[PDB]
């Protein structure tokens, strides 16, 4: 019985860190990095609702993505 | 290269990840709402780019693993 709403937040947080990383690396286009600015305001708003640290959650998301793949 | 294509590859493979989690029943309904809405977006971009989703997925996989940790 793990918690879907928390996993979702963690995964969204990590995926954002992954997507952002590629933008850091100049490998993506402007709309991609625009969805990135907005997704960021989104997670903050969600971070504040759930009361869950984003740095903390990125870690867990990273873990979850790794388990279903690699 | 090029940035629009990479971005499409990443989006598609990331979508495949999100759906996998959706199927595992490990994410909630809004995440699944985002997933279903995104799907119709990606089909738009695919017929705009001339890039089939399956193949952009395959590509997306290798691209992300190379930055994974």
């Amino acid at each position: 019985e793990p918690n879907p709403t928390t996993i979702a937040f963690q995964v969204d947080c990590y995926l954002w860190h992954l997507k952002k990383t590629l933008s850091m690396m100049g490998e993506v286009d402007a709309p991609f990095e625009d969805r990135l600015r907005r997704e960021q305001k989104a997670l903050k708003g969600r971070s504040m609702t759930l009361g869950i640290d984003i740095q903390s959650a990125t870690q867990e998301g990273y873990y979850k993505i790794k388990s279903i793949t690699e």
